[PDB]
């Protein structure tokens, strides 16, 4: 417009559109997009501007500038206790961008020859432990947030580490560490300034010796030869940087933490709404076709099985993510004027994408709450679960992998019940977004020949 996109109307000042929003994001994001007659618009949050972007066909706009015109760094402020100074975003673009690369490197499908069978295993476990007799009733988003958290470290902590520490220590120090997160602190740049500081600095502390004292061992294991080994941890070790210098203790287990908390909630979640789908009377077909899948794989999957065998199990998976993203929004602050459709957004802005709204659009989703895994997106572009462009997300095909061998293990020993009518409805009221806990109560049924 020669000028900015067109503004929301703000009733009660001060506290933006905070109120309705937090209420349902989705309801209220859309009545804006319709009434503005604009897919993009700014919202006024604490007298802070945040244009959303919100017409499909616009995602490059927000995804393809580089880190100096469109910063993520500022709305991700609120994560720096969680990694430590100097990590991730605290850390400058140059290193950051570094560190991803070496964590990156870890995840890649090269490092995923083990990671089939140790997911199959370490499920397996679990469900005789905790769906021990022929029928039961257990809360699928904690069963799943466990099994999620266990498969994840079998997969990528080293036996020495996995017997010093378990998954579920580990992720009651996740737990711990977090739960300083208040979702509406990203958006007060004075609120920097606990009383959840001083616990998250002492469940870090406390795993951060523990690392420290594991790499004790190595080293005076190094000579000896004992094993070869090459766990996430060990990766980050012979990591060096531009510069020949090397991760401190401190960045490492930052970034160690970052992994795992990013993978954390996301895939339990996405695995929680995938079972909650498919264990539903009204989509039997689709678990039909899922068992004409899974049917004539042996009780022992390879790397081969899950990746180039399941495609329709990944369709499932995307559905899910597609329906309820489990991140809303995703976020820079426009540091320079950046163009977007016949608009433009000032310097000094929060520019916003957001999946959830996104997802909904009509045209690139027809029923858009309708869950349909061969559905395919008629804007190109439109599904942006895993973010896109320049910051794409680099744990997808890890999760993809869990997910899948999970569905695949789970329903090939069980089938399910949803004790209700409705699948759960999303709970909008944690940073990361999943089905309602207290919906999410399931019966399962041994299957037996
Ligand atoms: C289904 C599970 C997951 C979903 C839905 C998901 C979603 C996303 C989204 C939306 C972004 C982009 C955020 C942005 O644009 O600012 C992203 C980026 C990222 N995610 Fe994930 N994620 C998932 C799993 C994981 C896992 C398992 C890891 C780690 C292994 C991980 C680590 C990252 C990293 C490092 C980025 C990089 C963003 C950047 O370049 O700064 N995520 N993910
Ligand atoms: O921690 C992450 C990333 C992530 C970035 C870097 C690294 Cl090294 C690891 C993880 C993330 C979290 C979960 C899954 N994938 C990426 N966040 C945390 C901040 N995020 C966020 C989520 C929601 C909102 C809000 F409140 F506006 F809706 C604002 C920000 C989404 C991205």
């Amino acid at each position: 417009a020669k000028k900015t996109p067109p503004v929301y109307p703000v009733t009660v000042p001060f506290l933006g559109h905070i109120v309705q929003f937090g209420k349902n994001p989705l309801e209220f994001m859309q009545r804006c997009k319709r009434d503005l007659k604009s897919g993009v618009f700014t919202i006024s949050i604490g007298g802070q501007r945040v244009t959303i972007v919100g017409d499909p066909h616009e995602h490059s706009r927000f995804f393809s500038p580089r880190n100096e015109i469109l910063s993520p760094r500022e709305v991700y402020t609120i994560m720096t206790p969680v990694f430590g100074e100097g990590v991730a975003y605290a850390a400058p673009y140059p290193r950051m961008r570094e560190q991803l690369n070496f964590l990156a490197e870890e995840l890649t499908i090269a490092k995923f020859q083990n990671f089939v069978p140790a997911i199959q295993h370490e499920v397996r476990k679990f469900m005789a432990e905790n769906w021990k007799e022929d029928e039961g009733v257990i809360n699928l988003l904690e069963d799943c947030g466990a099994m999620i958290i266990n498969t994840a470290c079998q997969c990528l902590f080293g036996e020495d580490l996995r017997k010093r520490l378990n998954a579920r220590h580990f992720a009651q120090l996740l737990s711990k560490m977090e739960s300083s997160l208040i979702p509406a602190a990203v958006f007060m740049p004075w609120l920097l300034r606990l009383p959840q500081s001083a616990r998250c600095r002492e469940a870090r502390a406390e795993l951060q010796k523990i690392l420290g004292e594991i790499i004790v061992a190595r080293e005076k294991e190094e000579a000896s030869k004992d094993n070869n080994t090459s766990d996430l941890l060990g990766g980050l070790l012979k990591a060096v940087y531009r510069d020949g210098t090397r991760m401190s203790l401190h960045e490492v287990c930052g970034m160690i933490v970052a992994a795992m908390f990013a993978g954390q909630h996301t895939s339990t979640i996405t695995t929680s709404w995938s079972m909650l789908h498919l264990m539903h009377p009204k989509n039997k077909k689709w678990l039909d076709k899922l068992h004409k899948e899974i049917d004539e794989f042996p009780a022992q999957l390879n790397y081969d099985n899950v990746m180039d065998e399941m495609p329709f199990a990944e369709r499932c998976v995307r559905e899910s993510i597609r329906r309820d993203p489990p991140l809303l929004m995703v976020m820079r602050m426009v540091k320079a004027e950046v163009k977007v459709g016949s608009y433009v957004v000032p310097k000094g802005d929060i520019i916003a994408c957001s999946p959830l709204l996104s997802h909904h659009d009509e045209e690139a989703f027809p029923n858009p709450r309708l869950w349909d895994p061969e559905r395919d997106e008629k804007v190109d572009g439109a599904f942006i679960g895993f973010g896109a462009g320049v910051h794409k997300c680099i744990g997808q095909k890890f999760a993809l992998l869990q997910v899948k061998t999970i569905l695949a293990t789970a329903f090939r020993e069980y089938d399910f019940q949803l004790l209700r009518d409705e699948v759960p409805d999303p709970d909008y009221h944690t940073m990361v977004v999943g089905p309602t806990l207290n919906q999410c109560l399931v019966k399962y049924t041994r299957k037996k020949k």
